[PDB]
């Protein structure tokens, strides 16, 4: 009864979500699918209740009847007086990426490279990017764009997943969850890291926490931020520093979304969660922390600081904006469970 049924994505996400069960006493127990679409079927069949989502799965879920109820919020200079669950959301930075040691390449020369997406479907790996380059191409074969890339979630027999590859076994070679090697924003940007794609499509954040020794993990231990370069829309190349006026976009951050009925719910438990295993939680450094995988964001990002509360209970469109939705759905003119 007040007990919340999470959706983990992938064999990871499962394990974490078992801690997390173990930990919370039963309050908090879990179900596990191959992909975020398959959960978002559980939520909406009642055999799930939430699961944190990235914007462009928002969309998906929003027009099935889901709705958002908290969202990631994260560290930032600006409204310190409020506390972080009052506190409003910026949104992330989308950015193209790509090694410096890569001259001559700008948005404008991005034409039969190689690239490296989050997965299908996510704002900063997907809509963003290929709703720009549909627009600017005037065609909707974004399949024949670039000559080679790793998009989870696309045709495994398609140039879209060439450079996708796989688990440890080469197994679930594209499969949209952790088993795939350049899946999400850490593996985008391994992807580029390696030199397997020429430009990658993640967040600003991502750029820092792999850099620098932010990591410590095995093929990001020697990347330095001066050997990476931001691609601008003006056809220019800039320091990482400078995202702030070198973004494809501004995007919604990633909500925790369940279905209608169940809203008040999950809202309840999950502040309660963080107030025991959130980043000044009682358990968390001790025993348990909800929001840290080492960097490979497992349920939630971990740079995350807490859930927020939304305030002017928004409907999915309020909190995409409208912006960003109409830019979804000219994408998707190109391209139950597809609600509409
Ligand atoms: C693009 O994204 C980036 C990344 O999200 C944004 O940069 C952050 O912006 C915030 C707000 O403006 C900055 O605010 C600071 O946040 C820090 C916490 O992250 C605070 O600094 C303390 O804590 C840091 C984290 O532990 C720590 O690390 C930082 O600096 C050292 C060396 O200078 C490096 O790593 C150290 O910590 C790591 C953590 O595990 C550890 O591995 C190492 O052993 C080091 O000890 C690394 O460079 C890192 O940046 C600080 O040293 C310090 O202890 C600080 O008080 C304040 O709250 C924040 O600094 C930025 N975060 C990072 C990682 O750089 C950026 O704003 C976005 N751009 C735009 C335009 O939006
Ligand atoms: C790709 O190109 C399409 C076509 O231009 C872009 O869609 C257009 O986006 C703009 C900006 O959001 C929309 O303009 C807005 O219109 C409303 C009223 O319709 C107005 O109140 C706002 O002030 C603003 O002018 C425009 O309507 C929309 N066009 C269509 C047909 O939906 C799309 O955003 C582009 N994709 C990307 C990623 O840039
Ligand atoms: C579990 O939920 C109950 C009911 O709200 C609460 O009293 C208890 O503190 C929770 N325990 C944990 C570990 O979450
Ligand atoms: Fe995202
Ligand atoms: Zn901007
Ligand atoms: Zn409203």
């Amino acid at each position: 009864y007040t007990r919340v049924v999470w959706c983990a994505v992938g064999p990871e996400e499962q394990k974490k979500c078992q801690q997390w069960s173990q930990q919370s006493g039963q309050n908090v127990t879990c179900a596990t699918a191959s992909t975020t679409d398959d959960c978002i079927v559980l939520v909406l069949k009642g055999e799930a209740d939430a699961l944190n989502l990235d914007g462009g799965y928002i969309y998906t879920a929003g027009k099935c009847g889901l709705v958002p109820v908290l969202a990631e919020n994260r560290k930032s200079s600006k409204h310190s007086s409020l506390d972080c669950v009052l506190r409003p959301t910026e949104g992330y930075l989308a950015v193209a990426v790509v090694k410096k040691a890569n001259e001559g390449l700008t948005w404008n020369s991005l034409k039969d490279k190689k690239s490296c997406h989050t997965a299908v479907d996510r704002t900063a790996g997907w809509n963003i990017p290929m709703g720009l380059i549909v627009n600017q191409t005037g065609s909707c074969a974004f399949d024949e764009f670039f000559s080679q890339s790793c998009a989870p979630g696309a045709d495994p027999k398609s140039r879209l997943c060439a450079l996708c590859a796989g688990d440890d076994q080469g197994l679930d070679k594209c499969v949209p969850n952790s088993k795939e090697k350049y899946y999400g924003y850490t593996g985008a940007f391994r992807c580029l890291a390696e030199d397997v794609g020429d430009v990658a499509f993640v967040k600003n954040d991502t750029v820092w926490e792999n850099t620098n020794g932010e990591s410590t993990a095995d093929w990001a231990k020697n990347l330095k931020r001066e050997d990476f370069r931001l691609l601008c829309l003006d056809g220019t190349r800039k320091p990482v520093t400078e995202a702030q006026s070198c973004h494809l976009a501004v995007a919604p951050n990633h909500a925790v979304v369940s279905r209608s009925d169940r809203a008040a719910h999950v809202e309840q438990v999950l502040l309660h969660q963080q107030a025991l295993f959130g980043k000044n939680g009682k358990n968390c450094p001790d025993k348990f922390c909800l929001f840290k995988s080492e960097t490979k964001n497992l349920l939630f990002n971990d740079n995350t600081e807490c859930l927020a509360k939304l305030g002017g209970r928004p409907t999915y469109e309020e909190y995409l904006g409208t912006e960003y939705v109409t830019a979804i759905a000219n994408l998707k003119k190109c391209s139950l469970e597809a609600c509409a």
